[PDB]
């Protein structure tokens, strides 16, 4: 018959989320509850009730005793784990409490950066029996999983907790238990509102008002150097995130500028040909549309993405 | 009943702070004195009266012995703790003298960047009991905590440094011992004067000294690229910190600056729409309203921001 | 007589490809079935029929019992393997049967850039037997091994994956047992259109447009100050490949933009220089096979390349 | 009564010297000769005379023995220290020689940039004994303490190497011993020289060539674009230094171009505002001061500096 | 009397060559053959001839046997070395055969950059053994020592490879034996010539075309930015070599065209200064030599550093 192992995981820090390798890393504290009656003990007076023992010595008891643990992998982990603490305590009944403290990176395999940077995205961490569901079967222990509260993360926001349990067969024939402990997270716009948002804007705007000088190779020049510095923005954006297969939110609101950017050079090269040939009273008349086209184009393309992405 | 754990713990460096990712880095001495009358010995004459032992061996002896020591774990820690030294001293008493030198990195969930770069921050070491207070009680090991005499960091000056004892329910239902060591430190604004101040200042300055051209289209272009230099600055300042939710006073002082290179841009527009309209004269005359415009825009800028933040 | 060895090899994730440094890293587990009949054991009625064990300890038996283990190595590895299991299961029969779960970075010698950004790739991980195949002989471990479905790689994508056996002589003098893990990737070339296409014929085009401006200098300034874009891109694409003793295709797509801008630089000197010797009239004639050169040139270039590489 | 220690340490390496974080980082040999009586054995003939140990076993032996080894810190060691060779040789005498061959980073908490890049500094390695002096007294070992000659170094160059006995009163009341191994090396200047230097040298000098054009315009924006390139040189310094509370001389000559650059546009700025006001004749017979004043601004500049930090 | 050791040392990869910290990276096996009678062992028929052994139990062997081993080290290694396999097979007769596979950075002492990027440079592996040549005596494991077919390196190419052995006196009075595996490298030019020369002699070529518009002016705002384009230039290549103490070839290369760039500067200048002096006939007629020194300026300082060099 199969013996309840009770998986408790809880989360003490994200010590950060990196978006361009698609991981996330965090301390956290596993707890494991697993009655095992082979294990139990007699005492003498004055003797424990509880003996506690450091893995190492535990593990060496359980071959000695020929048990077999409830060996588990966290399925989504990378690299290095780093262990603060593996410690056992069993009581005189056979049941043994285990607690691992750890610092670790684990897959964030879930990123859609469809939206970004007005993106949500879910991580998790996968607790996996190596022994099948006859065997072991894991169970969900109460009041201890999920994320603490003082994660140390300033750009996102963690908007919910789950934990909840499932099957794998990852090196069984038959159905193996999978702890799961889940949580979505949205970004604080902040950064990019500052660095990326207001200065396009500003760029844009400043821009604008050098039409008033009715100098059109001076709009010219000016659309042209705009031109450069969205290339430069569109290195910034590429440099947080991986190199997708895709397009971003903020890719199609590049893309856009650059057509917008590429129609103003386009039109006041019209507009200041017309004054080579002696049509400068045509060109100021038609200056009005070309004038009032920048914010709308600005405009309506910033509505078009709206509607393409919402 | 509960036998008393001293805890003391000696900051020897501060190998860095990383305020990006909001940790900081140091060398410590961790120290404990703790009296198990389990472990006490008989020796014979000229035979010692101290054992010293290798965590290792004192480990495996505890467990031979049955006996459960104080285990801890530094709550506020990441990644790994590479270790100096792990040494055990064993008086015939029973009382165990533990010596722990390490190289660690601990979160630094305290980071309020709201007056960056004139901010005050709180660094702390949180040591935890793993087992409750009915079992183990910490106590102040007296003459040892605190923070030594070349520190190493440059940047950041250490105001006042405390230790206390506190509860924490981390494993347990009931109470468990927390010992905590914090420090206060302030930052030193030389690299900010030098690398920020100055430059802005400066820019800023020279760019006026160009309003006595009384050339309008030379103003545009000049206040055009300072709004870049801005703008870059912002990227420059962006990269200290973390992708803040909230606004800092040197993203007010940044935004600032946008909007004033802004309305230099708009004003000197229109003072040269009047040139161009025949009417040099009246743009000559509003001049003096412009070339004054721009030190008191500054000026107040600096007094609003001042006031909006202390 | 040999014994056969049962190897099997499954990539769970691909924590990245590293094409600078010519190597990739995974996250995988490693399984072994392998019979011995000297472990055999008997067992009471009660006890189990299969003994686990830590590597450590079923090694310390081997030892004992005087017996061979099947030692391999990954022999295109590269640094430190971090483990996450390593566990034995040991029948009554004699058949062990082991895990290795690790994460590791692995040489990609294979990495052939000479048509980059459309290149494919082929990545292998090396298994061998460090005895040769007169002691143990590797077998296919079917119905594991493999790659995964959420290897978390963005910007390539997994094309087929193989599997074979073969021999390698790097320890012995006869032929020794080698497991081969192969697999091929082509890349997403979103990533090269979005900030590397785009942005060269944005460049290309808009300044194409100030040709029909008919003013020389400001034709040759801009094809200056784009030349010095070009170098710039020659940078940013350098950064992402070795220092190759060889040309890539995006190496040849570059010095063809440096080519045709040296020509536009040279050909509206000359035009200018007609000008300058009051030969306006001439030059103008003259124009239009300088403005459409330039698309022809560009459009040349891109068969030239397209016939050179393909 | 005390026990000698002889400590040995010389540096093989100079992996690098970080001026960043005030590290330094080597590749060193640390040795020890200890007599201690009570391990001291017989042998039979045949059987060696000195018995060969891993540091593990011998401290195990140390442990059964019940003897206390002269336990040792390297007191301003930084994160790991990674371990070559911990080999024990021990006599029939009871002499333990004691070979430690490790890589590691030091703390340098010496660092005074005040006179960069013209400075001298000091490299120190501290080894304190755990136990005080009344225990363990550490003696020089003659004849191995120092620097090799391929430490692999190329800016810094070693002009002293000292070694001394100091106490230390780090976990005891009392004194306890610690071996110095201390170093002074200066900087070559060649890579000053080449990146910053000659180009803000040559700037300068190319930049008054241009004042012989007679074009004030011209020298406004010149020394505009001048200024901007000093505060990229000021960025590409603090770059390598810490954000220190102090001021360099390389700080002082930064700030120094910058109020001669402010200055330059103040002048010219004054002379064209002269020819705007039909002053040519005055403005072009002032130019002389102009002119020479360039030169000798910066020539005093530099005197000024060169006496104030000299 | 003194035991052979044979020493055998292959190079598999090549990880890389970090010419800024003077170092490379490999990926070697490491092997010994030697016979110690001491260690030889009875068997009864079918009973194993060869005893395999972890090198942890083997050491521990070796210690109960009062055996002493042929301590060595890797003298010119750097931090850590990640251990593959370190495996041990013991014959009746003693003969100990044992593998070690690693990935670990050395030092490179043997940099000369004063040719770069035309040097060849010297790579070298120190095989010591820590007990002198009355003890332990290195021989050379003949056909294992050497360098793979697939060392994954892309920029250098592997002229030739050797194997020596010689005397140390790192921690004995007397000789010690010392293998030796070295390489030399050469570059492949590639990077060099697509992301240093070509675009250095387009810049300078392109620019001599603007000469035929004879606008004096043009030519001095060209040659100012061209300068400042040479001293980013100069930085690319200061990033990719150590500070050093010594002048390069490319630093002398970087420092020609400082020179030529300056003096086209200070002709133009004069030319400008004829034409502004009503002079314009004779600046024209200079204006031959003026055009004619460019190339001839550039194509005599490449004859001067090829000589001054070679
Ligand atoms: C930069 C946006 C500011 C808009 C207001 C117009 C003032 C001029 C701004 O400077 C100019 O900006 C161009 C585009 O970035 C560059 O091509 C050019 O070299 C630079 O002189
Ligand atoms: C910029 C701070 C220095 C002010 C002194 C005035 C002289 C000219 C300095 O060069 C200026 O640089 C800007 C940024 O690139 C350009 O927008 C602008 O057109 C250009 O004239
Ligand atoms: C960037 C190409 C955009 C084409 C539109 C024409 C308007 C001018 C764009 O600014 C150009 O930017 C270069 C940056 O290097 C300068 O060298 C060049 O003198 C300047 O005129
Ligand atoms: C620039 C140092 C070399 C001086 C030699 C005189 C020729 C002109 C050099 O081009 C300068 O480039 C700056 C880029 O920042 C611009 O701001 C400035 O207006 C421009 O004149
Ligand atoms: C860049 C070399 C190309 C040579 C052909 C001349 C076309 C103009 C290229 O733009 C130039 O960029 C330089 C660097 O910023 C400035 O100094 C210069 O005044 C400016 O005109």
């Amino acid at each position: 018959e199969p013996s309840d192992v009770f998986i408790g995981l809880k989360i003490d820090q994200i010590t950060g989320i990196n978006q361009k390798e698609e991981n996330f890393s965090v301390v956290g504290s596993l707890r494991i509850d697993w009655r095992q009656p082979l294990l139990a003990f007699e005492h003498a007076p004055g003797e424990p009730k509880h003996r506690t023992y450091t893995l190492a010595t535990f593990l060496k008891l359980l071959e000695e005793k020929q048990i077999r643990w409830p060996a588990f992998t966290y399925h989504n982990q990378q690299g290095r784990m780093d262990f603060q603490n593996r410690l056992i305590s069993l009581s005189e009944d056979g049941t043994v409490m285990y607690l691992e403290r750890f610092t670790s990176t684990f897959q964030a395999p879930a990123f859609d950066f469809r939206l970004f940077p007005f993106d949500n995205q879910l991580f998790f961490i996968h607790v996996d029996s190596i022994f099948p569901q006859h065997l072991f079967r894991f169970q969900e222990m109460q009041g201890f999983s999920g994320l603490g509260d003082q994660l140390g993360e300033e750009e996102w926001i963690v908007t919910e907790v789950n934990t909840h349990l499932t099957t794998h067969n990852e090196f069984t024939k038959g159905d193996a238990s999978r702890f799961v402990l889940e949580f979505h997270a949205e970004r604080h716009l902040n950064y990019y509102l500052m660095r990326i948002l207001i200065p396009v804007l500003l760029i844009i705007t400043v821009s604008w008002f050098t039409f008033f000088l009715q100098d059109y190779t001076k709009r010219i020049d000016l659309a042209g150097g705009n031109l450069l510095l969205f290339i430069a923005f569109n290195f910034t954006i590429s440099s947080d995130l991986p190199r997708l297969g895709y397009i971003t939110l903020m890719d199609a609101f590049l893309v856009g500028t650059f057509i917008i950017t590429a129609l103003v050079v386009l039109g006041n090269v019209w507009l200041r040909r017309l004054e080579n040939h002696g049509k400068q009273a045509l060109a100021r008349k038609l200056d009005i549309y070309a004038i009032t086209s920048y914010p709308l184009a600005y405009l309506l393309g910033a509505l078009t993405l709206w509607l393409l992405f919402f």
